[PDB]
């Protein structure tokens, strides 16, 4: 059976760090579900990509669980993530099940603002560090991709096909992500 | 004055190779158009990723000329690019007005439908170098990122930074190509 992963796509999200994710777990066959925070219309993001979601948040998350839970980054998109009460039922429900949640660059702020994985070692955009560091909740790491059990993080939209490999890698092992990677042309 | 660039968006258009350097540019304050070959519509990339571009090519192409002129990948993308008459007349008139064409993955080989830039040095994607290489045309290069005069070509997903970055430092200089790349978290 596919694994399948929720994105949830905020006004501001970093564009680069939604499409990348979304594109390369797809590569993979997991079935994605891009679900738009404010509903199902566009979302502007922080570069002004507009972007379509797939559904709105509300009606993807009649069709959960899912195999991991995806947040991407952009400072906006992050304090909007952080903001809603429907992401924090979804991260608690995900934690809870034990089931996998990554996010990039600022986006793991919102695991903080949502009281998610404390105790975790974690990495952030470098300028995101003090926010996600404030009361020593997490241990921070600068390495590019951060595991720590079903915590997933990384740092930034230069590594997003890292972030989004290592969640393949999670879901649908090593084989699997050196096969997508390798017509990637990456370095 | 800022420079501008024209970002042609087709439907199977490799969505990280459209939004890595529609972002990176912006980052950079160039002013850029995503413009639908179609029309106005959203438009459904390689993956499933539906964007909504800024204009039309056909309202884009009334406000040029632009300093660079960008074809993303995306195999389908690339076939609906190299088939289209308004995109030859675009990259005819981009030629000869001596301003650069980038081009990135299978995107170059509508630089070949096209008879553009024959007898510059070019990369592809290695699984698109057959299709450009038809008739020896043009010279290939195994660079991540190639650039002979105004042409400017690229390999994959995976070279897309690179490739945005080389269009920045093109059209903007060394030193903004480096002060926007320092935030990306680049390997
Ligand atoms: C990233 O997308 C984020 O969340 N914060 C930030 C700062 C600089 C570059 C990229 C990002
Ligand atoms: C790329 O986007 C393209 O144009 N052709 C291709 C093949 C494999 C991976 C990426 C690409
Ligand atoms: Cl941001
Ligand atoms: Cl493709």
């Amino acid at each position: 059976a596919s694994k399948r992963a929720l994105v949830i796509l905020a006004k501001g999200a970093e564009e680069m760090e939604t499409v990348i994710p979304v594109d390369v777990m797809r590569r993979a066959g997991i079935k994605v579900t891009v679900a738009g925070l404010a509903g199902k219309d566009p979302v502007q993001c922080s570069r002004d990509v507009v972007i379509c979601p797939d559904a709105s948040l509300e009606d993807a998350k009649k069709e959960g669980p899912y195999d991991v839970v995806v947040l991407p980054g952009g400072n906006l998109g992050a304090q909007n993530l952080s903001e809603s009460a429907a992401v924090k039922e979804i991260l608690k429900e995900q934690e809870n099940r034990k089931g996998l949640i990554a996010a990039i660059c600022a986006g793991p702020t919102a695991l903080l603002a949502h009281e998610i994985g404390f105790g975790s070692k974690v990495t952030t955009h470098p300028l995101a560090k003090d926010k996600m560091m404030n009361g020593g909740h997490y241990t921070y790491s600068e390495n590019r991709v951060e595991k720590d059990g079903l915590i997933l993080t990384s740092r930034g939209p230069g590594t997003s096909f890292e972030f989004a490999l290592a969640i393949v890698e999670a879901l649908n092992g090593k084989e699997v992500a050196a096969q997508v990677k390798a017509p990637l042309v990456l370095k």
